[PDB]
């Protein structure tokens, strides 16, 4: 759903924020969908926790 590489949204170490929106993917041809998508395992998710210090919160 995202410069159709493979979904781009799980990296949460990426901090994968999108507030002006990723607006991609105009060019839809090729109806085939990628297969190194099966592997959405890419990603840390551990500094969402330290990021969240927010500071003596």
């Amino acid at each position: 759903c995202s410069k159709n590489r493979k979904a781009k949204a799980k990296p949460v170490t990426r901090g994968t924020g999108a507030g002006s929106r990723p607006r991609g993917q105009n060019k839809e041809r090729p109806p085939p969908v990628p297969n190194p998508d099966y592997e959405p395992i890419r990603k840390g998710q551990r500094d969402l926790y330290s990021g969240l210090n927010q500071r003596a919160v």
